């Protein structure tokens, strides 16, 4: 058995995300764990819990490379994949890997991808192992990788961000509730730079949220921790997005992590939207990049 | 690291218990997993999930020795302990070991015990391993054992059984509901050979259950599967037992596993009751000895 790649995290790195994972736990359960190698020499490897949200949404519970302690790709650059991924809910078992992985009592978490010496050009298995606080307890999980998929966190690299608005906790819940009220319907999201307003409509139903302008462009907004939670926004263009009410509801929920993050809506020139979890200055330097992509939903 | 004991179960042996465990998982979760070494010259090692039920009850989900494929004790009889135990809910972990151990897809299950070559009469750690159907997935859990405890399935060795009555579904359920209604009070259970009836009182509340006599003593009854389910009993002496209503309710619930078992109440001369899960001929030959001991409880 040969090792294709080795990935190991720093002491207790992933444990600080324990509560964050718990918040997203229910949505991440039926998804998959995925390590993005496609960005190894672009910051480092990126492990992420990836799953669906609603009728047209993709969650990416991603860990910043800052959490990585050692990376090793033993395959020729040309053989290694852009990404490997196994399913979060391990084969047969009752244990959800993401839960154990992002556990708070884990000192060292690490992954090892293997293949059989003979036939097979790409990794075929992964071996997660978590070593706990007690300096005594270990857990090793051997799983089969899945049919290759691109890095979830790769679908927006060529997209153009025309603005993003921070949603104050109450506003977020308010929207999140409205979205839920719309069931399996669609929501037409409207960004109006002129009116400093974001609008959502689903049939006759409707909802309007105002926002204070930031005398700065999209890409220069919310670059660091969110020091204040207020309905603020940096928009530089109009746009209408057709998303699924249910996906929007799940996103707003997941990105508002108690005492940790507040939802930030990122608008793209194409009809696409990405609800991002803006980290509060309080919740320290969590190596988290949580987002949910709202795909185009034909109503 | 020195290996003291090794236990390997037969292929798929513990998987047949999958639904049975699930039926008790809520109770077993906070208990412990434990291997009774005493029963090695009495059929073989006995693994059991052991936990508390109500205010005065001990639950024992024991696996018949005929499920074990290979046992090896590498310690002299002097050093070897009577029983080894470790938390069912693994340390800092999120999965309960028992849930994964009795997984329906576990091809092979095995346990190993170790200790350091210094200070330590008995084993200090255990390593459970699960090999799955897919012939690819494996799980290894390494834990610390707990301060030693006697084999749960031993507390009834000197006790002399004076009677046992089987309860059919509708009957058991009446008793269980009655017990839950008595909330946190105590139940005075009476066995009357002259009136062929068992009575339950908790304050002004009461309940009487008739049973048809078996022309055989206590120890020769319900030896094998129970092809039918009718309120019959092989009693042979009066006895009044003081039990906790909540333990009684839990015990009846646990021993009536849907389409698998029916509760059987075993009364002992000492006024102690043990609720047992009589297996229906319907269920196959499950290697399961589930029971719940109702200890003495005062008003
Ligand atoms: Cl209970
Ligand atoms: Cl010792």
């Amino acid at each position: 058995m040969e090792t294709t790649q080795t990935l190991r995290f720093k002491t207790k790195a992933l444990a600080v995300l324990s509560k964050c994972y718990d918040h997203a736990q229910t949505h991440l359960k039926g998804g998959v764990l995925q390590v993005n190698l496609l960005s190894v020499n672009y910051g480092g490897p990126r492990l992420a819990a990836v799953a669906n949200a609603g009728t047209a949404g993709l969650i990416s519970f991603e860990v910043s490379p800052d959490a990585v302690a050692e990376w090793q790709n033993h395959q020729s650059p040309e053989e290694a994949p852009a990404a490997v991924s196994f399913r979060n809910l391990a084969y047969g078992r009752t244990c959800v890997l993401g839960k154990e992985l992002f556990g708070s009592a884990v000192e060292q978490a690490s992954l090892q991808f293997y293949k059989r010496p003979q036939g097979g050009s790409r990794p075929e298995f992964v071996k997660l192992t978590m070593e706990y606080d007690d300096k005594v307890s270990k857990s090793h999980h051997t799983c089969a990788l899945m049919p290759y998929m691109p890095p979830a966190s790769d679908r927006l690299r060529n997209e153009q961000m025309i603005g993003q608005v921070l949603l104050m906790p109450k506003t977020a819940s308010s929207l999140q509730k409205w979205a839920r009220q719309q069931g399996s319907g669609g929501v037409k999201v409207t960004l109006n730079p002129d009116l400093y307003v974001t609008t959502y409509t689903s049939g006759e139903a409707c909802l309007t949220l105002d926002y204070k302008p930031l005398s700065v462009g999209p890409y220069e907004a919310f670059t660091g921790p969110v020091a204040k939670a207020q309905d603020v926004g940096a928009v530089e263009a109009h746009v209408v997005c057709s998303v699924a009410a249910d996906s929007l509801a799940a996103a707003l929920s997941l990105c508002r992590i108690p005492a940790v993050s507040v939802p930030i809506l990122r608008f793209y020139r194409s009809g696409i939207i990405a609800v991002v979890a803006g980290l509060l200055t309080s919740a320290g330097d969590l190596p988290l990049d949580l987002s949910v992509i709202l795909f185009n939903h034909a109503s």
